């Protein structure tokens, strides 16, 4: 098993530790943690190319999508739901991103943003590129577990 650990940062409250965990190289990974300082609602989630507004980390060409559809960036890992004290619960378990490989996670960019992804489902070309989720609240690099 790999491990990672992002921690989420952000210009005003928004911030969490976001854990990964894959049993196998190739096996499926799960993602846990809490993110504080939102508001209620859906709040876009994704893993972002930025390594050093860069787009989701996309190594297979793909266009824009909920985590469960066949087409779908690398990094799109739907939205997270914060509750009325603006705390989101994350736990995820995903079969697109890895922690090993040519197309490792690690090093790359995990975002909360400031609205929902509308996971490809938009009525314009941004949806498909972006989910129109809007600016960033939060981000933190990915990085393995010390
Ligand atoms: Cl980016
Ligand atoms: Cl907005
Ligand atoms: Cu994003
Ligand atoms: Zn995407």
């Amino acid at each position: 098993a790999t491990k990672a650990v992002a921690v989420l940062k952000g210009d005003g409250p928004v911030q969490g530790i976001i854990n990964f965990e894959q049993k196998e190289s190739n096996g499926p990974v799960k993602v846990w943690g809490s993110i504080k300082g939102l508001t209620e609602g859906l709040f876009g989630f994704h893993v972002h190319e930025e390594e050093d507004a860069g787009p989701h980390f996309n190594p297979l060409s793909r266009k824009h999508g909920g985590p469960k559809d066949e087409e779908r960036h690398v990094g799109d890992l739907g939205n997270v739901t914060a509750d009325k004290d603006g705390v989101a619960d994350v736990s995820i378990e995903d079969s697109v991103i890895s922690l090993s490989g040519d197309h490792a996670i690690i090093g790359r960019t995990l975002v909360v943003h400031e609205k929902a992804d509308d996971l490809g489902k938009g009525g314009n070309e941004e949806s498909t590129k972006t989910g129109n989720a809007g600016s960033r609240l939060a981000c933190g690099v990915i990085g393995i577990a010390q």
